[PDB]
């Protein structure tokens, strides 16, 4: 078994869900932006899902993130961006503003504080439909506030999940993104490219993903999968020391179950 830095650990074979390593695999830890795989999972099961929706870029998510020093994907106020490209700002370089924008536009209420509280709900339920016992959202980003924590266990669950979705697969794999916008005057911003924040997408053969996570307490988290030769081995490694010792274990693991 492979020695990592990561305090937590998991790995299992996406097409059987054999467990193909563990550490401290269930124990709970704040997750930071990996929440974000929840966030577009939700967004992507809506049924009234329209990913060429327009959303137009309030202030309030722009005050969000410099509020919460989080990450952002620099989305302009006025602009009008569709569901699809929000996907791409919060998945690639991990948009809190996006994030905000979803569960806005997603969540049920005749407001944005209601709507919002509505999404978390969404992605609480999610957990639970999935069997989670040791998962718990607060924010619609895990940068919020409250309670947000979950386990290597827990994440890999989520992930795995969120890979059935053919628009979920695509945009966790994608190194850059550009976005065309439309301006609060109708011209379209070619915005700054956004480049997904996960070294492995080129670092390691096969990398197919997912995502990064950072926080106070999230520290270097990863949401990790690569296919090889028909197998497809997906995982999740919790509170890394750095970012290179982050991509190590999950190199270690991944290259571990690809073995077995």
């Amino acid at each position: 078994k492979p020695t990592i830095a990561a305090v937590g650990g998991y790995a299992m074979n996406n097409g059987t869900g054999t467990t193909l390593y563990t550490k401290a695999a269930d124990t709970r830890r704040s997750t930071g932006s990996t929440t974000k795989i929840m966030t577009a999972k939700v967004v992507l099961a809506q049924s009234n899902l329209n990913l060429d929706a327009k959303v137009t870029i309030q202030k309030a998510y722009s005050d969000y993130v410099v509020a919460n020093n989080a990450s952002q994907a620099h989305l302009i106020v006025g602009d009008k961006v569709t569901v699809r490209q929000l996907l791409y700002g919060l998945m690639l370089p991990s948009g809190c503003d996006a994030a905000y924008a979803l569960a806005d536009k997603y969540g049920s209420g005749s407001t944005r504080a209601a709507r919002v509280k509505s999404f978390i709900g969404k992605m609480n339920t999610a957990a639970t439909n999935l069997g989670l016992h040791n998962t718990h959202f607060d924010s619609f980003d895990g940068i919020g506030n409250g309670a947000n924590y979950s386990t290597p266990r827990d994440l890999t669950k989520i992930a795995s999940s969120a890979m059935k979705n053919s628009t979920f697969r695509t945009v966790v794999k994608t190194k850059a993104y550009t976005a065309k916008t439309v301006t609060k005057t109708g011209s379209i911003r070619t915005m700054d490219t956004w480049k997904n924040t996960n070294g492995l997408l080129s670092s390691y053969s096969g990398a197919i993903g997912v995502k990064t996570g950072s926080g106070p307490e999230a520290k270097y988290c990863l949401v990790f999968a690569a296919t090889r030769g028909g197998k497809t081995v997906i995982g999740t490694v919790l509170a890394s020391t750095s970012i290179p010792a982050l991509e190590s274990d999950a190199t270690k693991i991944m290259n571990y179950g690809f073995a077995l």
